[PDB]
């Protein structure tokens, strides 16, 4: 929930917390970078 991205993976050890309102999360789960 800190990096609106669309991919099966994320930056690195990111934590999911929901998507944002810019690209519309059609399915790709967002990811947060602590």
């Amino acid at each position: 929930s800190c990096t609106c991205r669309r991919a099966w993976i994320c930056r690195w050890g990111e934590r999911h917390s929901g998507k944002c309102i810019d690209q519309k999360g059609s399915t790709y789960r967002l990811c947060c970078r602590r």
